[PDB]
């Protein structure tokens, strides 16, 4: 029925838009509507209503409302945030099991000299009639005092659980009903790379957000297909993609998007610090691409243009796919028959190139090559080589080597990638699966309590 709904602020949150509403964490609200990212609310205190953050708030005394607890985040996510800078031995985190869904599993940073730094899962059983255990000697009744338990003596687990795994406060969303956006409203401050249809700037949005800004070239695409194409690319939200907050419509087009303080996955691994990222890094790398590609596979779309330039790195080294989807509309009657010097002819699939076929398949052809570039540390796609030399090379049955520091396992997958016929490819599901699971050899992650 017509329910009064409440919920409670997880953080603090200043107003920063006209009719926003700020609240400071704890606070209680009513939901007056819920229109995704944004939701219209009264405050329970001072009676007034405005917009809120969707994700800053949560039902009451709910599991989302504990240190301890992080909702919606997957097994490998949990490895990578734990093992991030800022954590120590027994950081732990409570949340959705994978495997058994309903059901939870605990999280916790641990160390060998072997292996290093690593994180070992725990299932945490769900008792019906009440109770929850990793063991079934240490039983107990609510999340918290198995909390607090293992917060005094690892009692079994790998080790004493310490602190709830780093966090920082989620970024404030894009302003509501702010998709198509005033040129004005953005400030472009400092260039931060080229392309052969557009430039990247580093620039402010109404003196207020940090972003990226990709402009294109006047007549380097059709205005209205690519307005239509871009309402398709800013639905496609997850970890592994860029999220594209905006556009200016009127040419010179502007792409507005977040900002990856590390560039591309390209320069990243040819810098410093990217050379010193072991082959179990580079490893996890192609994985989250390969999980971002998953979903885009999930979602039916297509990304058209994959290789590392196309993958850009957070301060936290996680990998966002860019670019998804934005071939299509590029005018350029060379692109248009896959030919030139501004086409991508070493990454693209033969049926791809010869008749224009762009599908979840031709992706897999181009992710494959992508694996060739990680594990190069971003060398050239056949090195030395022509595109037509690589058109006819592919048609004779030639394939790129296997380099020396590549293992012959991780070599077979590109192998697969690179078939002929597109059907006989792998999708990208399966891709992500052999890659999350690459190491640890024998397994079946999830260390059993004792
Ligand atoms: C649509 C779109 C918009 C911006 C970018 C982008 N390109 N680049 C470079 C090339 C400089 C690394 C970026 N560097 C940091 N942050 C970014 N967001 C980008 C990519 C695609």
């Amino acid at each position: 029925s017509g329910i009064r709904i409440i919920v409670v602020a997880l953080y603090d949150y200043e107003a920063i838009h006209h009719e926003d509403l700020s609240f400071q964490k704890g606070d209680q609200m009513v939901v007056l509507e819920e229109s995704g990212e944004w939701w219209k609310a009264r405050s329970l205190a001072t009676r007034k209503e405005g917009y809120i953050p969707s994700n800053y708030v949560a039902r009451v005394d709910s599991l989302e409302t504990e240190e301890w607890f992080f909702k919606g985040i997957s097994r490998k996510d949990a490895e990578r945030q734990l093992l991030a800078p800022g954590n120590m031995l027994g950081s732990f985190m409570i949340r959705d099991s994978e495997t058994t869904k309903g059901s939870y599993s605990l999280s916790v940073r641990d160390y060998d000299p072997r292996q290093g730094d690593t994180v070992k899962h725990y299932k945490i059983r769900t008792l019906d009639n009440g109770g929850f255990y990793i063991s079934p000697r240490s039983t107990f009744s609510t999340l918290q005092e198995l909390v607090d338990h293992y917060k005094k003596g690892n009692d079994g687990l790998c080790q004493k659980l310490s602190v709830p795994c780093m966090s920082s406060k989620p970024q404030k969303p894009w302003e509501k009903d702010a998709w198509e956006i005033p040129r004005e409203s953005l400030k472009l401050e400092k260039k931060l790379g080229a392309g052969q249809f557009g430039e990247v700037w580093m620039a402010t949005y109404n003196k207020h957000t940090k972003v990226a800004v990709k402009t294109m070239k006047p007549g380097s695409m059709s205005v209205e297909a690519f307005l239509a194409e871009a309402n398709v690319m800013k639905t496609l939200q997850h970890d592994k993609l860029v999220k594209l907050h905006a556009v200016v419509t009127k040419e010179p087009i502007y792409i507005i998007t977040e900002f990856m303080a590390k560039g591309s996955l390209l320069d990243f691994l040819k810098s410093d610090e990217g050379s010193k990222q072991p082959l179990p890094k580079l490893i996890d790398f192609s994985a989250q691409i390969a999980e971002g590609m998953a979903f885009i596979e999930q979602r039916n779309y297509i990304h058209r243009d994959l290789r590392a330039a196309n993958i850009l790195v957070s301060a936290s080294l996680v990998c966002k796919i860019a670019d998804f989807g934005l071939a299509r509309v590029i005018e350029d009657n060379e692109y248009t028959a896959r030919e030139g010097a501004k086409f991508p002819i070493k990454w693209t699939a033969p049926e791809a190139i010869n008749f224009g076929s762009f599908t979840i398949k031709s992706d897999v052809w181009s992710f494959g090559i992508l694996l060739m570039e990680i594990v190069t540390y971003g060398r050239i796609p056949y090195p030395g080589m022509s595109n037509p030399e690589v058109i006819r090379a592919l048609e004779r049955g030639y394939r790129m080597p296997r380099p020396e520091n590549c293992p012959e396992e991780l070599y077979n997958i590109m192998m697969r990638c690179w078939k002929n016929r597109p059907e006989e490819r792998p999708t990208f599901e399966y891709i992500q699966s052999v890659l999350d699971d690459f190491y640890t050899a024998t397994e079946s992650q999830y260390e059993e309590i004792p």
